[PDB]
């Protein structure tokens, strides 16, 4: 038992991290097969960043304007292309530590592991969620650009995030591994801000199931609710509306615990209306929304503490 | 910016994890050079566990009563010895992925990364603290025995924890890599329980410094306090007494933020007496005690958001 924000083991990803330099700018890139991926703003200086024209900044570079380092070893770049907001650098060596991998675009509310890196050197790993407002509440300092987010399924690494920038509120924005931003953000220094966020309702419910699997039932009640009565309360508390799809996703957990989804919703509505009264759930005094239903089944016992 | 419970990248440790079987019991072990370390209770069956005599249970095993698997590859055991609550299995192959490493016994209040493993396969990584009561609030299911805790300094892995058991409250107990238990616990099924825990005062203070480095000052005040006046309040709130040594450790953070330690103590005393009033610090509504002063300097900017 116990319940912790757990990250995926980071080994398969550590073996892919490199340093990419272009003039004065050093950041991290990702080395799979004979390609190195990195944020395209590695070609920018400070002043370039107010209003960069990337096509224009890139045409005046060569293969040799990019220095790639895997630990000690310099890698020779022999090709370059822009893909959306990344650069693809073709390199003379295939990464021998290339894991089985895929590139996925994760959906808001989904979770992944971030390997925070500086100068191609991994410094730390943590789990976080794609917020409904398409940001992440990361921990990132200068030099962290190029750090990746990923999930692991069996032996297959699903890369889903590359870090690009911090927004004014201190939250983080970036791209999938095709270089498309998550959210409405662009890779220029402008007046852009995180949209208003909302609580991930499906995750809070998954975590209440986690708390019951772990043998805690204090916050349950004898009431039920309609979806629509739940959603009127959800809106007032800045929670995402629950849908039948989200009710269907909570099925397995519902069955494992024998608590119907709409009963757990009655419990949540009561938790939202009456607070927790200095009480805790799985050690927390707030309602946690950065665990998916999949994260709960992954980490929890397949047999309830009844 | 941002602040997250960050773990060390787990790669160096993943490459050391193996499966150890003895009759019916399978758990994890750690393969450095030509030794495999694992909990000694791997030689026990269910009934053995009420009152095992390990010396007696071990003398009736041979080298070949132990099956060691590194992925596919079976390793041949050619030696065995008990060291306190571990077994050392000498093995015919030196682990080629052996990192530079050390074995340390960490002190209560210190933090480390756990690589949760099942059947020698790493499943997840998370950060936690050695509690003053010598337990950890881990996340561990059946099969997790042998999972290790570690810190990384440059390229050197400091192993400090091996998992052995869950106590009645759902918290976890285990040994250093010499097989000495942390706390008063023994590797038998008896009526043993976690002692009463206390909040790690030094860590809470380090985390308030983190919140100020990150540009939040709301909870500060114009008061100061004596150590002794602080400690009278600490005792009533089940916080550890603060000492001059702990004041000295907070020096660097004190200087980086220009807030004197006893002023931050006045802030904490006020936070303890008056609660937070639905306010947050680095996103939390409770006072966090699982970051050391070292963890804060590691993760935070070396320049304050003034
Ligand atoms: C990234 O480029 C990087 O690390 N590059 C290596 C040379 C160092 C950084 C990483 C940021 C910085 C702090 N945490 C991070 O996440 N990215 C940037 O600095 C941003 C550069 C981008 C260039 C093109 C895309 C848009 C910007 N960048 C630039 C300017 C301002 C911010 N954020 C910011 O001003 O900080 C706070 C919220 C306002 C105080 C930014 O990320
Ligand atoms: C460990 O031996 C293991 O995983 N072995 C592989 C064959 C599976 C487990 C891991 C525990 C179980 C659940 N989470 C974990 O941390 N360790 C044990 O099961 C304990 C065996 C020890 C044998 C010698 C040392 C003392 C016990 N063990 C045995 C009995 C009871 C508990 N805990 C317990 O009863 O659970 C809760 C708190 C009471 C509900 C225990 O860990």
């Amino acid at each position: 038992s116990g319940f912790r924000k757990m990250a995926f083991p980071s080994g398969k990803v550590e073996g892919c991290m490199v340093q990419v330099t272009c003039g004065t700018t050093t950041l991290n890139g990702l080395w799979l097969d004979d390609t190195v991926y990195c944020p395209r703003h590695v070609i920018c200086t400070a002043e370039d960043m107010l209003n960069p024209n990337y096509e224009d900044l890139l045409i005046r570079k060569s293969n040799h304007s990019f220095l790639v380092q895997a630990g000690n070893v310099q890698l020779r770049v022999i090709g370059h292309s822009m893909q959306n907001c990344l650069l693809r650098l073709k390199v003379d060596t295939s990464n021998p530590k290339t894991p089985k991998y895929k590139f996925v675009r994760i959906q808001p509310g989904q979770t992944f592991s971030v390997l925070a890196c500086y100068n191609g050197s991994p410094s730390g790993v943590y789990q976080c969620a794609m917020r409904p407002n398409h940001t992440i509440k990361g921990s990132f300092l200068n030099g962290s650009c190029g750090s990746v987010g990923f999930n692991i399924d069996y032996d297959c690494v699903s890369f889903c995030y590359m870090h690009h920038m911090e927004l004014p509120t201190g939250v983080h924005a970036g791209t999938d591994l095709e270089g498309k931003f998550y959210g409405p953000f662009v890779d220029r220094q402008t007046a852009q801000a995180a949209g208003t966020d909302t609580t991930i309702t499906l995750n809070v419910l998954a975590w209440l199931y986690a708390a019951v699997i772990n043998g805690d039932r204090w916050f349950l009640n004898r009431f039920t609710t309609t979806l629509n009565d739940f959603n009127l309360v959800a809106m007032k508390y800045n929670y995402e509306p629950l849908t039948q799809d989200h009710v269907d996703i909570l099925g397995p957990l519902s069955a494992q615990t024998g608590i119907a989804v709409l009963d757990m919703c009655a419990a949540l509505k009561e938790l939202l209306q009456n607070g927790m009264n200095g009480r805790t759930i799985l050690g927390s005094t707030i309602l946690e929304d950065e665990f998916t239903p999949f994260d709960v089944v992954r980490q929890c016992s397949g047999v309830t503490f009844q």
